[PDB]
């Protein structure tokens, strides 16, 4: 067995985490430049939130489920602070959550597809897909196996996202991308462990894909 509940917990109760950037994670905020996402939203895994923020911001009624009530609190807080009434959060376990039968038209995954044990990837993949609304569309970010090893995080090969994902929906695509991150200075030793891009703006970024699927 293993378990990230506790960490996930911790770091959002707080220095912030690394990835609550204050902002979608730029690869998914191209899609929604591209008009790709579409109707109810379910940000599943939603941490604070910033993609599920974004959305609401620009008309879509959109719910987040994380399974850290800490997580919950600090989105609903930035909701609060720009007066949106059409985004909501609950606290959930993305791999056995109901009560959304057939509800979105787009469900996106920011990085939580790594932080559940490979063994939950069925439930979660059986829960998000019987939330969805005929037709609707997937957006799955996670770390790249080359770039993230065997450990606390399961960080996924090409192929290994493509037969675990094909199983349940239709992919469209799956690319290299990269996922950002504001790290501490010396995160990961020196020399460092894991090879961190430095990126503008004081970011950093790490090897990982971008899925884009629909539900056939
Ligand atoms: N089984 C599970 N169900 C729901 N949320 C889970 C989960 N396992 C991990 N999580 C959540 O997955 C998130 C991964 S970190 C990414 C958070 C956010 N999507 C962002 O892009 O900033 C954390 O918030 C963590 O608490
Ligand atoms: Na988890
Ligand atoms: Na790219």
């Amino acid at each position: 067995t293993e378990s990230l509940d506790l960490e996930f917990e911790s770091a959002y109760r707080g220095v912030r985490p690394p990835w609550s950037i204050g902002e979608p994670q730029p690869e998914l905020a191209a899609l929604i430049v591209q008009g790709k996402f579409r109707g109810d939203v379910l940000d599943v895994g939603c941490g604070e939130a910033a993609i599920s923020l974004a959305l609401a911001e620009r008309g879509h009624t959109t719910v987040g489920l994380d399974l850290s009530p800490a997580a919950v609190e600090l989105a609903r807080h930035e909701a609060a602070k720009r007066g949106l009434a059409n985004a909501s959060f609950e606290v959930a376990d993305a791999s056995s959550f109901t009560g959304y039968d057939g509800r979105f038209d787009t469900i996106v995954d920011s990085t939580l597809f790594h932080s559940m044990p490979v063994e939950s990837r069925e439930g979660y993949l059986q829960s998000i897909v019987r939330a969805a609304a005929p037709g609707a569309s997937y957006f799955v970010l996670v770390f790249d196996r080359a770039a993230i090893p065997e450990g606390p995080i399961n960080a996924v090969t090409e192929d290994e996202l493509r037969a675990a994902v094909s199983k349940y929906w239709i992919i469209d695509e799956i690319k290299p991308a990269r996922l950002y991150a504001r790290f501490p200075a010396g995160f990961a030793g020196m020399p460092a462990l894991l090879d961190i891009r430095e990126e503008p703006n004081g970011l950093q970024s790490i090897g990982g894909w971008l899925l884009s699927a629909h539900l056939g």
